[PDB]
C-alpha cells in the first residue's frame, strides 16, 4: 500500500547490468583481439623457420608469424600454401617445383 502520483522525476537514466547469461548455447566465448582469421587459409605463406614434423615452424602468412607444422621438412624462403588450421598451429605444405631438364 502507498501509492503516489506525484510525478515532478523523469523518467530513464537508470541503467544496471542483471542476468549475467547462462544456461545457453555459447557463441564464440569472449570474442576478444588476435583470433585466427580463416580468410587467410587457402593462400601462399612463406618459410621464415624450418618446418619439421617433430617441431612446427614460423611462416609468415600475410604480416603474421604463425606456428606451421607439416609431414615434410620445409627450409627457409620457401613458399607455403595454408591448407587448414590444426588448432594454434596451421597445416602448411611446400608449393612444387619442377624440373625442366
Amino acid at each position: 500500500m502507498g501509492s503516489s502520483h506525484h510525478h515532478h522525476h523523469h523518467s530513464s537514466g537508470r541503467e544496471n547490468l542483471y542476468f549475467q547469461g547462462h544456461m545457453a548455447a555459447r557463441i564464440t566465448g569472449e570474442p576478444s583481439k588476435k583470433a585466427v582469421s580463416d580468410r587467410l587459409i587457402g593462400r601462399k605463406g612463406v618459410v621464415m623457420e624450418a618446418i619439421s614434423p617433430q617441431n612446427s615452424g614460423l611462416v609468415k602468412v600475410d604480416g603474421e608469424t604463425w606456428r606451421a607444422t607439416s609431414g615434410t621438412v620445409l627450409d627457409v624462403g620457401e613458399e607455403v600454401s595454408v591448407k587448414a588450421i590444426e588448432g594454434v598451429k596451421l597445416v602448411v605444405e611446400k608449393l612444387e617445383e619442377q624440373k625442366g631438364s
